[PDB]
């Protein structure tokens, strides 16, 4: 584990992280899809050799020696706000055990169903609080992979505020 386990944000291409392991937000297909997961098939198209696996789970394929962990957030377009939130904290349960089974010291995570699955809505702060539940009893050093120069702003102060 990390010797004094962090939160951090960054505002670049999570396909240029410099961590250990990468988590792709990935379709329950194992398609190319778009976003983070289009940028993930580029980097690392040998990770999606049977990577299909349901809404609410977390599937690793190696690409040479470095994990990815195939996440599957739901798509708020299609769930229920109720039933979309269960599955959002399931799949970073699921991304929690798999992070501990493998051993790593850092993960690159970008907020799952806040894109395309988003529904059209903000869900930040949902992504997040749920991103927090799952890992906080984890020792890994976690660096969230954001886009948006305001999204980096906001992630960082809800980070400082535990701090
Ligand atoms: C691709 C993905 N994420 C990004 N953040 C800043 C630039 C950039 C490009
Ligand atoms: C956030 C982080 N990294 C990305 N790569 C491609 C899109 C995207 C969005
Ligand atoms: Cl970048
Ligand atoms: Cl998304
Ligand atoms: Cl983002």
């Amino acid at each position: 584990g990390a010797m004094a386990p962090s939160y951090r944000v960054k505002r670049m291409d999570i396909a240029k992280n410099d961590e250990e392991c990468v988590v792709n937000a990935a379709n329950p297909r194992g398609l190319p899809g778009d976003g983070v997961c289009k940028a993930v098939y580029k980097k690392w198209p040998e990770s999606f050799k049977n990577s299909a696996t349901p809404v609410g789970t977390a599937k690793t394929v190696m690409c040479g020696t470095y994990p990815v962990i195939h996440a599957v957030g739901p798509n708020f377009s299609n769930y229920t706000e109720s039933e979309g939130d269960r599955e959002l904290a399931a799949a970073y349960r699921e991304v929690a055990k798999e992070v501990t089974r493998l051993g790593v010291n850092s993960v690159a995570i970008p907020l799952l169903s806040t894109g395309v699955y988003s529904g059209g809505k903000d869900r930040l702060t949902q992504s997040l609080n749920h991103l927090f539940t799952a890992m906080d009893s984890t020792d890994a050093d976690v660096v969230i992979y954001c886009r948006d120069k305001e999204w980096e702003k906001k992630i960082s102060e809800a980070i400082q505020m535990r701090t």
